[PDB]
C-alpha cells in the first residue's frame, strides 16, 4: 500500500493547491472591483483548506505519515481577463479535486481499505455538490456577460 | 513649527470643503433622481464635518491655534453630466484628502510630533478604505452604464 | 420667481454660516476652558447644518436650483474677549437668521407660494424658541460675571 | 540600545512618580478639608501607578531588563499654600510626564524600534488628554479662588 | 520597488509560517501529544490569518499581489523531541518579526505612513507571540529533564 | 507622642516598600517565565500599596500629619537565583511588616491610644493570615523543587 499511502499525501498537497488557486481568484476579482465574487473565492479557499486539514487529521488517526509538500503558485491569473476566464479555470480546479478523489478511491478499493473508502465518501458527494454550483454558476456568468454592464448586478445582488 | 500648524489648519478646511463637495454631489444626483447615490453622498458629508470636528477638536487640546478659514463654494457640480462625472470628481477629492495627511504628516515627522503622528494614524487607515471603496464604486458606474437604462438599477438596488 | 429663488439660496448660505460661526465660537470657548459653553456651541453648529440640509432637501423636491456659496470664514472671535461678548455676537447671528428667514417668508408671500409658506412656518417658530433661550442666557452670562469666578461655577452646569 | 534600554527603565520610575506626587497632593488636600480634589489626586495616582505597570509588563515581554528605582520623597507639598499651587504642581508633573515619553519616542525612533514606538502610541494621545484636562481644571481653579470662599463649590459640586 | 516586493513576501512568509505550524502539530500528533498539537494547528490558523490580512491590505491601497509558491516545511524531519519542535517555531517567530521590521523600514524610507499605520498592531502581535512562545519553550525545558514529567504540561491543554 | 507619629509613618513607608519588591519579585518571575507566581506577586505588590493608603487615609483623619519618605529600589531581585530565593524573601518581607506593626501597636499602648489600636486589629489579623500562607507556599515549593522541572508543573497549575 505504498501508493495508497503516498496518493493520500498527495490529496493534502491537492486541497491546498485548491485553496490557494481560489485566493488567486479572489485577488484577481477584488483588484477588478467585483467584491461579492471575491468573498466567494475566499470561502472557498477556506473551505479548501479544511478538506486538507481532514486529510491530515485522519492520516495521523491512521498511521498514514503525511510530509507536507511545497504547495504551488497559482499561474491561471496570469492570463485571466474577464470574469468568465476565472470561473472555468475554477470549474477545472473542482474537476481535478474529484479525479484526484477518484483515483484515490480507485486504490483505496484496490487494498481493500474499507476505512479509506468510507473517510472518502463525503468528499465524493461534497464534490458532486461542487462542480454543480460551480458550473451553475459559470453558465450564468457567460450568459450575463453577453451584455455590457450586466454582469455587475450578478456581483452585487448575488455573494 | 509654522509649517505645521499651518499645516494642521488648513486640513480642517480640506475635510469641510470635501464635506461640502459631497453635498454638492448629493443635490447633483438627487435632482437627477439618483435617490440612491444622493443619499450616499450625504452621509458621506457627514463623515468629512466629522473628520473636521476631530482634527478641530485635537488642535483645541493640543494647543494648536485654529483659525477657520471660508470654505469655497464646490466647482465641479457646474460641469457635471452623468453619474460618472460625479463619481470621478469623489475619488480626485478622497485624493487630495490623503495627499493633504500625508503631506501634514511629513511635517510633524520632521518636528518629530509623535502626538501628531499618533492622532493621524487611523485617518491614513481610513482613507485607505475610502479611496478603495470609491474606486471599487466608480469602476461599477462605468461598467453599467454601458448599457441605457442599467445604472439606475445600481441606484433603485443598493 | 428670481427674488423667490435667489433668496431660498441664501438661506442655506446663512445656516451654514451660522454653523461656523457656532463652530468659531466652541473653539473660543475650548481654548479658555469653558468645556460647557463650548459643547452647547458644537451642538448648536450640528442643528444649523440641519437647518440647512433641511432647506436644501426641500429646494431639491420643489425644484427650486440650489447653488452652494463659499461659507465665509468667522471674524467675529477676533475681538471676543470674554463669555458676555462671545454670547452677544451669538444672539445677533440668531437675529440675523431670523431675518433672514422673514425676508424669505415676504417674497414666498408676494408670489402667493402657499407651499414655500408652509415650508418656513415651523422655522419661525423654532426662531423664536432660540432667540428667547440665547437672550436668557446671554442675560444670565451678564449677571454672574459681575464677581470673579462665579461665571465658571456654572459653566459647571455642563 | 544602551540609551532605549534606560529610557524604557527611566519611564516607570518616572510614572511611579508621578504617582507618589499625586498622592502627596491627596494627602495636602485631605488635610485642607478639600475632599474632592482630593479623591481626584488619589485616582490619579492609581492611574499612573497602572501606566508604570503597564511599561514593566512590555518590557517584561520585549525582554528589555527593568531594575525597579527609588522613589523619591515628594518635596512640592512642603511649599504648596492654596490649591492652585498643587494643581500647578499637578501640570507640570504632567508635562514631564509628557517630555519622558517624548525622548523615549525619539530614541526608539532613532533605533528603528517600530514595535516601542507603536507602544507608546495611546501613552502620546493619552498625555494630551491630560495636559488638557489639568490645564482647564487649573484655569477654573485660578478663576474661581478670585472670590473667597466660591473655589469651596467646584470641590463640592464636582468632584 | 523594494516595498512592493517586500509586501508580497510577508504573504508568503505567514502561509510560510503557516505551514510550518501544521508541520509542527503533525510532529505533535503522530507522538501524541494532543494538546501541544491542538495548539501548533491553531496558531496555523492564525497565521494564514495574518497572510490574509496582508493581501486584503494590498488589495485596497494597489500594492499588486502576486502569490507565490509555498515552500514545504523542512525542520520536521529532524526534530526528536517537543523541545525541537518548539525551539524551531520561537526561530519562525522570530523570522516573521525581523521580516516585518524590514518591511517597516522600506516603509518609513518612502514616508508611507499607511503601511506603518497598518503594521503597528502586528509588531506588537509579534512581541506577545515571541513572548509567549519563549515561556512554553522554558516550561518544556524545565519539565523534559525528568522523564515522563512533560506529559504533564500536554494533558493540562 | 513624637514616636506614635514617626512609627505610623514608618508604618505607610514599609507598607510601600513591601509593595515594590512584590513588583521586583513579579518581575523576577516573569523573567524566568513563572508566570503564575509572577501574577500572584503582582496581587500581593497592589494588596500592599493598600495597606499604605488606608494607613495614610486613617492618618488624615486623626490629623496625624504623613509626609511621604523615598520608597528604596529592592536589591534582592539582584541575588535571586531560585524561586525559592524569591519566597523566602517574601516571607521575610511579611515578618518585618509584621514587627513594624507590632511596634506600633506597642507604641500606641503606651500612649493609651485606643483608637490606634482598634486601627490595628485588623492588621495584625490579616499579617497571621499572610505570614501562614507565604509560609505554606514556601514550604511547597521548597519541596517540589527537589525533583527536576516538578515545581514548573505545579506553576501552572496552581496560581
Ligand atoms: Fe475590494
Ligand atoms: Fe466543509
Ligand atoms: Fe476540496
Ligand atoms: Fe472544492
Ligand atoms: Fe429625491
Ligand atoms: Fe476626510
Ligand atoms: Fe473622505
Ligand atoms: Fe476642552
Ligand atoms: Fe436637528
Ligand atoms: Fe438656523
Ligand atoms: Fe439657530
Ligand atoms: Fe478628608
Ligand atoms: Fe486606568
Ligand atoms: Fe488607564
Ligand atoms: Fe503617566
Ligand atoms: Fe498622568
Ligand atoms: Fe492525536
Ligand atoms: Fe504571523
Ligand atoms: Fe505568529
Ligand atoms: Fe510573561
Ligand atoms: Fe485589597
Ligand atoms: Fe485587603
Ligand atoms: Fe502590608
Ligand atoms: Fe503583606
Amino acid at each position: 500500500s505504498e501508493e495508497l499511502l503516498d496518493l493520500f499525501n498527495r490529496q493534502v498537497t491537492q486541497e491546498f493547491t485548491a485553496s490557494q488557486v481560489y485566493l488567486s481568484a479572489s485577488i484577481w476579482f477584488d483588484q477588478n472591483d467585483w467584491e461579492g465574487m471575491a468573498a466567494y473565492m475566499l470561502a472557498q479557499s477556506a473551505e479548501e483548506r479544511e478538506h486538507g486539514l481532514g486529510f491530515v487529521d485522519f492520516a495521523n488517526k491512521r498511521n498514514i505519515p503525511i510530509e507536507l509538500q511545497a504547495v504551488p503558485a497559482p499561474v491561471s491569473c496570469a492570463e485571466w481577463s474577464s470574469p468568465e476566464d476565472v470561473w472555468q479555470s475554477i470549474l477545472e480546479l473542482e474537476q481535478a479535486n474529484t479525479r484526484s478523489l477518484l483515483n484515490l478511491a480507485e486504490a483505496a478499493s484496490t487494498c481493500h481499505d474499507f476505512a479509506v473508502m468510507a473517510f472518502l465518501n463525503p468528499f465524493h458527494l461534497q464534490q458532486v455538490n461542487e462542480e454543480d454550483k460551480i458550473g451553475s454558476i459559470l453558465a450564468k456568468v457567460t450568459d450575463e456577460n453577453r451584455t455590457p454592464g450586466l454582469l455587475r448586478s450578478l456581483d452585487v445582488v448575488s455573494f
